[PDB]
């Protein structure tokens, strides 16, 4: 995929650079001048990480860096993009995640905060943790463990945690948290599950699993556990019912009846 | 009222010149200097519009094109000024929305969106939408068909999704979502008619409509078709009562069981 | 406290400045150049609140003046770090909220702005909230009274609002709104009492009274007083339960019924 | 020639715009997208003058004002844009000045710092006068009355004076002065006349003519009134020649004992 | 002196604030705001000596500790105040200097740098002299030693070597070189005695000195001992007569018949 | 020289990294992180070369391709540092050169230019030409032939035009013009051979051959060829005498007749 999803890229940033000259050089830039994910994705990110105390041209090297330690950061992020493609009908080209969505740029950000956070070099970590924070709105703890083929949409007010865990596949909304509980260190941010989605403004609280395949309600506030092939709903939360799908997080149905 | 708008602002941005040598130049530079809110506004949008690969000096040009174009939209504008100062008591001037506040400055960047979407300047409009989700913490989809008589109070975590429809003199605070269901694309989001006020941190999900003055509480889930001058509340919501006024958006009464 | 807090950032900035080359001099710059926390955080707080008309290096001078004529200002800094210091499991250094937390930075910033409100000087204090609500997603009025040993955490969406009070030793989570209600002037917004935890998402409006020591559930609706040392959850929120502790502000316990 | 030049200037930007995608933007925002030489001349003005105090947007404003006001001024501008193209073997293209050539934007920048100056408003025009000086490396003072036809090569380390005067139709390599001499306020600059040709490094200084024709070698110090049609050099110079050309400033012939 | 030219100043700036209101912020920021020269002048340095590695708001506090340890440095930067407002028919104005003349920003940019060479930080004044290089053209190494009541009238150009020397009431014109002569360490620039006038472009070469009151010929070369109280030209410069008066420099005057 | 070169630029590196705090992430970002000249310097030219159109960021991809396509480009870069450490007495650092030294910046920016002018990317070789001028004030056409060991001291006002050519061992300093003639295309600046030192302000005029070893005087001005291994000096400038030395740019003796 991730060699056919660059391609593709190239060809729509092509186009879109025909059509608007007053973004050609942008696309040019960004994408077209490029060879692969990697380069496009540390300039984009490193534009959104800037700070006068660490301008993007300096923070893009970091960000290089982690690229070429970990193969499978970029990998992932080619994943993402075609989640978001596949899960939000709003998005139907792949340069427009690596280009604009801020919960993609965030999303990315957290994986080169986490790499760094992995080598020990804790305090940039979270220099670019709060920076995202500030410049995307996501506030995401780099110690936080987060698969692939995630979307974060619109994801405006979305907060992960330290000991928080995200597997493959979930889908998640604006304002939605993954959160800790009381003031002692140790396991107590939620276990997300494959395949799980949260609606817009839902709070999950505690060292709590949500199981394969739930789907969260809209403005749920959940504090215990959600079996799998599960939909839960409420302040505080209840089982309603069992979602259409085995994975939920591909077909973002809102509905809770089930 | 076009002009003694205008020109109160006029009035206004002298006075607060002559009281805040700090903001003296601000002032001028922005209001006074000008004959219009046309240039006003440009002004001001081009600044939070701002960005490295387009900066607000060559933004402001696309922002006076749509101006010209279509004159309608800094008609939209003044009015959502007086929707401000009228529905909001920590507004008593003018200038204030114009200026300061994250909510009028999304809603004015959406027209300006909505303009270059309609013309086919597509990825220009996608560019703007983001920045200004970005830069104002509001996302708006650019061919979201939204009146005038709008405020936005407070502003942060707003979502309004692509094919919404909001009509005039509707109210709507913080965390609010007009949000879509499912990866189809397609008619998805709510109709919020006229009058409609909605509470802060409502989601309303959803091909469905929110019928004339309805009043949406503060954390309601609503994924249900809403009667007019109906009150609505709860995860998920239900009718609650019924608002006194044919249009609450103008009252802000956020009290329900009523 | 003011001065072994003090030491105690300066000692951990001398040793992240030699863990981290990328950041030896904004660690030096910051704090460790400094002799007290008056100096590094009106140089922090001055590039928070940097705009194109107003830039960081102004801004710093009216910052410090607020500080030089008001001591409590930099007391109660000291004291909002040590509270999130305590009430963070995810913050052991006095340092981070200093350097890195919005939610800190916006709330040293209402205080620049509140002083400026009590001279008279309400367009630059406008000019402050509103920047401060842009840069770092949190919307505080100045005329609102907040007290010391308060923790914002992660802090996106937070809105607090003209007439609002919040005493000593409140624990506020993101997304959370102390509101209005109607379009008159007046008192209509929450008093926050001494102890109160707020969770994330929750929405307080009116002029009521939420009393010492209460809880107030992640994504609770409030629209009614609450009695002192009580848990409050739902849509609308009711009483669920009792905390055990006098102020469970300091042990955030997300808990409900709890 | 007016709008044969504007409209080979927008030729030749499509062409280039094309051949460059790092620059086609530029050359779209500054040039393709305008219907006039102001508007794109405008823009380009108002990015040299850009500064911390006064951003390029409001710069613009200023720049615009005065071309609305004073039709000669941009009438001037394309004339000098001829001047280069024809003096300059190095400049083959109208677009050139326009753009690149910072001896170019100091002459156009005089011409609105000139017009500053005479409305009275001085500040704004010795701001104008030493930014760029600073970004253009050319002092001319907003009081010296310079003509129509001016070709400045280069550029760097031109200094022109309060009481200068500087006729049609004159080529001014680097690092000429047109100087003043003692403290005392009154007419103590250079008078250069039609068609005179000034080599790099030369010095003029006192109210003295330069009368019509003159060549004035390179590196010459020039004391006294130099004859129409004449050449000097030396230091101070002396009459070594006399051109063969009415108007050695078309011709730019260096050589001098001729 | 010191403490009348700076409440002339103060009054100057609130003259111009009142007739320029694009400027009225930028002279209350500078000037109106401000107690001391020093806090005026570390403002505008600051801002001249911005980069991006080095933000004005850190430079300002650099800037502040030099004027602290040495007070010296201030006073001398008064005097350079009243020198060129004395000497330079187009400066009135005690504001001027201080706001707009970057010969006069390079002079006091030099005293910082050269406090900060004393004190052995030679990396950081080495990075002062190469951006003011930069920022204002001038280039004066660190270790040059310069009076107070100099002038560096327009300045384009200026260099001053390392061994260089200047007296007390000198003054210096664009393009102007005091330089240096092979290529071993050791005593290799000129010496500038009190008084001296030295005209646009000359160039001084080697450890030679150059006499009290004497009066350097615009584009002189300088190659051996310049007598006191003579006035020399030419390339190489020889005697060509007497000054007019005793303290040339003080005169301006640019003859050389004497 | 290579190896050894980059080897002690790392070396000065840290030990001025430890020295001054304020620049300590500047010499790591810059230099300590780096494994070559190649990457410190594409950094830093970067910034130098940094426009609002095309940022630091975009344009060291440009730098960086043309190092990449032309070894010798990074090779001369090398030997012009070992070239300006050996000759100026002020430079005993050769980290200073890159860091610091705009002659050095202009002359690699020059060295970008030229590799694109060579691609036929004539639009944006002009571009850097132009940028480089006015942010080094060095002006060097693209298509200008120079070789290596080239030193450019202080360089404020040179100017080097289209068909100049500068052979290998050359020092010019600040000023310094080898400038064109007439108004006609084809072949008409100087033939600079190896060997050749040129005075302060010295201005060389038409396709004139200046010999190996020659020495131009400090503010000569030279409109015939000048025979190898003489000293020419005055304007016009005419034979003084012979120097000592075959390659008189390696000893920098600024006397004359000499
Ligand atoms: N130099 C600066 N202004 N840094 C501001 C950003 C610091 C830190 N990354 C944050 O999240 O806020
Ligand atoms: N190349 C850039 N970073 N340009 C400005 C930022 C882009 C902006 N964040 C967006 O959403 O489109
Ligand atoms: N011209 C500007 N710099 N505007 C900045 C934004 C306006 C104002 N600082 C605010 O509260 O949002
Ligand atoms: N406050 C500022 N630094 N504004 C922009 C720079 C001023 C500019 N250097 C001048 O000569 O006037
Ligand atoms: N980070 C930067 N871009 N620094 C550029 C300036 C460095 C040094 N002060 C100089 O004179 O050039
Ligand atoms: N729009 C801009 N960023 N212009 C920068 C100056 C233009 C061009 N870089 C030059 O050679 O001077
Ligand atoms: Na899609
Ligand atoms: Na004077």
């Amino acid at each position: 995929a991730h060699t056919k999803v660059w391609q593709t890229i190239v060809a729509e940033a092509r186009e879109q650079a025909e059509q608007e000259p007053m973004l050609a050089s942008f696309y040019h830039a960004t994408i077209i001048k490029h060879d692969s994910l990697k380069a496009a994705l540390s300039y984009i990110l490193a534009n959104r990480l800037n700070t006068a105390s660490m301008p993007a041209m300096a923070v893009r090297e970091v960000i290089e860096e982690a690229f070429a330690a970990d193969p499978s950061i970029s990998e992932a992020a080619a994943c993402d993009i075609c989640a978001t493609v596949n899960r939000d009908p709003a998005v139907s080209m792949y340069s427009m995640p690596l280009l604009y969505l801020k919960g993609y740029h965030a999303l990315q950000g957290y994986r080169v905060a986490n790499w760094l956070w992995r080598q020990g070099r804790k305090a940039l970590a979270t220099y670019f943790q709060n920076q995202i924070s500030v410049a995307c709105q996501v506030d995401i703890h780099p110690a936080a463990r987060i698969g692939r083929g995630i979307m974060l949409d619109h994801a405006t007010g979305i907060v992960i945690g330290e000991t928080a865990v995200v597997e493959d596949d979930v889908s998640i909304l604006q304002d939605v948290t993954l959160g800790g509980t009381g003031k002692e260190c140790g396991d107590r941010h939620p276990k997300i599950r494959e395949g799980v989605m949260i609606g817009a403004g839902a709070k999950i609280l505690g060292n709590i699993e949500v199981g394969e395949g739930a789907k969260i309600g809209s403005g749920s506030v959940v504090l215990q556990a959600v079996p799998p092939h599960t939909t839960v709903a409420g302040v505080p939360a209840r089982i309603v019912g069992r979602p259409q799908s085995d994975k939920p997080s591909l077909d973002m149905d809102q509905q809770f009846n089930g």
